Formats: C-alpha cells, structure tokens, sequence
C-alpha cells in the first residue's frame, strides 16, 4: 500500500525529465516532499521544470543538463546529482533517443543510437549510482514498454532496446537477489501514454486509448517505492489480464536449483 | 540434366514434415561457423547436398570445416574469415558469399562474442561488444541479405537462447543481446508480413548445449544436462526449413512446456487491429 508520504525526503533522479512523464514524475515527487535532480539535454525546460518543483514543494531541485549519447556525461552527471542531495534513494531510468513509427529497412545508425541511449546509458548510470544505492539500500527504477514485452510492426529497433532492458535488469536482479545487494529493480511495461511525444509519433497509425500521464508517472513511482519487480499500466483491460507470463518466473525458479552461485 | 529438371519438393505436408531433401541446393550462410553449433549446422547442410559459405575469425579452422563440407556431400562450400566486430565486414561478407554461389537461401546467424558466467560490476566494455558482435551484426548481415533473400522468399535464422527468453544471472549482457534479437526480429516480421515480403524468420530458442566453449564456461557453477550439437544443430535447420517463427530445443521436458508463451501471441493479435499499416 502505498502512501506519498514514503517519498518524503528521499533523493531522486529522473532522467528525460524535461518532457511527458519523466516530468510528470518529476512534478509528483515534488508535492510529496522529495529532494529531486531531474536531467535531459535542455537546459531551459529544466530551469523551467526545476522552479515548478521548488513551487509545488520539493524538499530540494536540480537540474544537470546533457545528451545521454555521452557516457561520459551519463557517468559524471549521477556523482553530481549525489553531491549535490549528499546521497541517492531512487534511480529512475526514462529518457529514450528519439524515435518515430517507421518499417525498418536500412537506418543501422537508428537500431545502433536506439541500444545506446535507450539502453547502454542505462546500464552506465546503474553502474554510476550503485555504491550510492547500496549505502541508502534504494532503487531503480527502469521505464519501459509493451513494446518490451510482446512485438510490434514499426519500432524494431525502439523494441529491440527495451526488450534488451529486461534482458538486462532481470539478469542482474537474480544476482543482487543472491549477493546480498538490497537495491530493487522495477520494470515498468506501459501501453500507449498520451505525451505530446507519442501522440504525435502514432497520429493516424495507431487507433487506441492513450492513458493519463500524469497518472502514468505516479504508477511508475509507485512501483519503485514498493518496490516491486514489474510495473503494468496500459488502457486496455485485456492487456491487463494477458500481459504478464508466469510461466517465465516459474521457469526460473525450475532453472535455480540447477546452478550454485557460491564464489560470486 | 539439370537444366531438364524442374519442381518442387516443398509440397503438401511440407510445412509440417522435414526431409532433408528440402535442403538439397539450396544456398546457405552460416555464421560462427568453425566450431560447435555452427560447425555441426555446417555438416549436416553439407550431407544434405547445399551449397555453403562459412564463417568466423579462424582461416585455418574454417578451412577444415570447409574440406570437410566437401567430403560430406556439400554442393560447394566456401570460408570468408574476418570479426563479426567489423560492420564493414559483416556487410561486405555478405555480398562476397552470395556472389560465390549466386544468390541466397538461407541466412544462418550464429555467431557470438566470446563470454563467460560473471557477476555484473562495471565491465561496459563486454555490454557494449555483446550488443555489437551479438545483435548488431545480425542487423547488418540481414539488411546486406535481404534483396537476395526476397529474390529467392528465403530464410533468415536467428539463433538464440533460453536466456533469450527468460532470465538468469551471470549472463546479464550476453542476455541482454539476445532479448535484443527477439525484439527486434519478431518486430521486421510483421513488417515483413503485412509487405509481403516472403522472408521468412525463425528465431532458436536454445537450453545448455554440450559445445566445448559452453562446458567449459558453466564448469563448477551450472549442473544440468548438455543437449547433444548434433542434434541441436539439426533442429535449427529444420526449422528454417520448414519457416517456423520459433524453435525451442532443451533438454528438460519441462521447459518444452512451460517456454511458450500463447499470452504473448493473443496480444499481438489482439493489438494488430489497433493500428493501419497501408501507407
Ligand atoms: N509515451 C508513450 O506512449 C510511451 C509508451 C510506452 C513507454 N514509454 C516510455 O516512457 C518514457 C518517457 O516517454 P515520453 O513519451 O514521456 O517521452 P517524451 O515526452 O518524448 O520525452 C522524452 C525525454 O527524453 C529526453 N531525451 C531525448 N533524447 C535524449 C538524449 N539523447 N539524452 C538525454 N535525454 C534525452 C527528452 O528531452 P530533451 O529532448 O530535452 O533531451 C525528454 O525529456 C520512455 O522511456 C518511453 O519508452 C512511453
Ligand atoms: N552452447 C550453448 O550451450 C548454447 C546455448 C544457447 C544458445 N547458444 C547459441 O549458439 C550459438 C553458437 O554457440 P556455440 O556454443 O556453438 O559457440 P562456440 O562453439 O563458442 O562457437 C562460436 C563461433 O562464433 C565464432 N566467433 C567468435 N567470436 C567471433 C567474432 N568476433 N566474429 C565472428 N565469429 C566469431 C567462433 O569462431 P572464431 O573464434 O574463430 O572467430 C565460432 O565459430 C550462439 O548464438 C550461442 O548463443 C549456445
Ligand atoms: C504500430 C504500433 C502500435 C502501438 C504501439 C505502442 C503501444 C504501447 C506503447 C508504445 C510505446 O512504447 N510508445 C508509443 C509510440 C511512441 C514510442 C514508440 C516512442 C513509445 N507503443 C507501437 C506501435 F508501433
Ligand atoms: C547460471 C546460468 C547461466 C546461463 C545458463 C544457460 C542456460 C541455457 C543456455 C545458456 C546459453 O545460452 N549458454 C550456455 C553458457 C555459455 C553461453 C552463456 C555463452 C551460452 N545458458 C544457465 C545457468 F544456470
């Protein structure tokens, strides 16, 4: 059950925070009280978003603008938001490169600058907040999609990144599961969201409901403060019913009893 | 007498039933090639009376499979060697291996970059080459095959793993590339379908296999029963030959029944209606 007041002075990063939901988040962590470092490659939406949280009561905000192209940038950027908050809490993981609905024919450079920043910048900002996150026994929290769950026409490549994500973060959440690192992973599987962004993307491709972003982002909070595995939140009731695979957490559990994890 | 020759062997039951006739002439790449899987996959298309063009960084050990490619009945077989690292490569190789036996069949991608069972810490380095060596070039090699493959309504072979599919530890950036693969094949295959663009894609859904490389990975930490590459090899043909979507080949019965997942097929059907493609 989850109460806003578990937010209330904790030290968060979000990431793709100028725009659409990671905004969003950046906006209800505020009102709950939470200290905040926000980032994304604009610098004047920042100042913008920054003043909104200090209005609507964050305990303290920031913003570190950048281009998570940059490893470099992504690594630095997370010891500074540290520095600056004297810790971290909350890791959550949202930007993506841009990306539009297209048949994938040769655009190697898109399915390339897709793993990059969608998932790469990833892994190096885990990599980056992890001694923190260990220290507070905090969270990450990753955004990701339908689209990183059961295939699509039109996102190959998009797909191809979240999907990795899974890959990923799950693998390292068995091990932290056993190595004793008590820093949850929540991947969140959203349908379509009404950001400017997405509407735009899907306009005249796309026939479906797009859900609330404002509520869309607290779902995703939500999430990681309980911090649990998996995050679903689409408009459709049959998503909701199909979405999840249990045959999967029964298989890795069968799986676990078949390998000894005693010497790391 | 060949050129008196006509037909086909892929008739009724045909999509159901392998012979390994299905084979017979047809043009075939295999990546990853000089050992293991590929290497195994190599000879049986060799036995089945295809031509062939094997690859992998070893001259020398492509060499061998070659001669013995021959030796088993291959059609022709060839060996382009070079790092599946290099983009450059990857897409020039294609196109050297379908001008050595004039067109393409079967796009068979097996290769990975070498990796061991190790906790995740901060080797970005191995995350980085695994998405490179392990997905990227995939997408390089089918973008540089494609036009051939759609001349012939061919096949692309994605080999990947149960750790492809559900999660384990130690294996966080290899598993990463091949959730990777499945994302971004199954999403070119509606593409493909609704453009008629009859390629087929069989994505390979493998459990531990008895390769040197990966007994010698698992050593001490994984405990379970090795598939035989042979058999496993042959499955992977099979499966493109007879254009299915998945092949799963494990070991235990128990993950024949629970890998699946018919949750995730009534989706996409169910989603498929939501969207208009003509444009
Ligand atoms: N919207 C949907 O329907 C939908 C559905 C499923 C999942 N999602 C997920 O929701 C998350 C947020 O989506 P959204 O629709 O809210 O996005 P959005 O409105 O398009 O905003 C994307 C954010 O990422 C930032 N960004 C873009 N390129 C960047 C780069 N190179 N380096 C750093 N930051 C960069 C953008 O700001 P700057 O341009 O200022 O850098 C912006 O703040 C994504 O991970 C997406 O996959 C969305
Ligand atoms: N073995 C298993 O238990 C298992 C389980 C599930 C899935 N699989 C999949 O089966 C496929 C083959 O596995 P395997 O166990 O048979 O592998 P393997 O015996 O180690 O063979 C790997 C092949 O790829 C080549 N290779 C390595 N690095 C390369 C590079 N940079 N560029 C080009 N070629 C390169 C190797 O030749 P060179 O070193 O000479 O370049 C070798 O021919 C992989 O996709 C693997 O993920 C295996
Ligand atoms: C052909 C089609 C139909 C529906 C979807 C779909 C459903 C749920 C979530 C998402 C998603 O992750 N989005 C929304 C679009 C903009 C993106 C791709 C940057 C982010 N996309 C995608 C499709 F490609
Ligand atoms: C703890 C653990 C990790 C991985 C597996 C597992 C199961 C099925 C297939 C595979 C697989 O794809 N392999 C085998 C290992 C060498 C590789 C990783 C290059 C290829 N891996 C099982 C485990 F118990």
């Amino acid at each position: 059950e989850f109460r806003p007041e578990m937010l209330q002075g904790k030290k968060v990063i979000v990431t793709g925070a100028s725009k659409g939901i990671g905004r969003e988040m950046a906006y209800h962590l505020a009102k709950m009280g939470a200290h905040v470092v926000v980032t994304a490659r604009s610098k004047e939406t920042l100042q913008k978003v920054v003043s909104h949280c200090l209005e609507l009561g964050a305990a303290s905000a920031h913003y570190i603008a950048g281009t998570m192209e940059d490893m470099t940038f992504a690594e630095q950027f997370v010891a500074q938001a540290g520095k600056l908050m004297g810790g971290l809490d909350m890791l959550i993981l949202n930007h993506i490169t841009n990306t539009s609905l297209n048949l994938f024919h040769d655009d190697i450079h898109h399915v390339r600058k897709s793993m990059e920043v969608n998932f790469l910048s990833y892994v190096v900002l885990t990599v980056a907040a992890l001694p923190m996150l260990k220290q507070s026994n905090g969270s990450i929290v990753v955004v990701s999609s339908l689209a990183g769950k059961v295939a699509y026409p039109m996102v190959a490549a998009y797909s191809a990144s979240k999907f990795a994500l899974d890959g990923f973060f799950s693998s390292i959440r068995k091990e932290y599961s056993v190595s004793r690192v008590n820093v949850s992973i929540t991947l969140c599987v959203l349908g379509l969201i009404d950001t400017e962004t997405a509407m735009k993307a899907v306009s005249g491709i796309v026939h479906m409901q797009a859900a609330p972003k404002e509520e869309c982002a607290l779902e995703i909070i939500k999430g990681g403060a309980l911090r649990q595995e998996e995050v679903y939140y689409d408009s459709s009731r049959w998503t909701t019913l199909l979405i999840r695979n249990p045959c999967r957490k029964i298989l890795e559990e069968l799986y676990s009893t078949s390998y000894n994890m005693d010497r790391f």
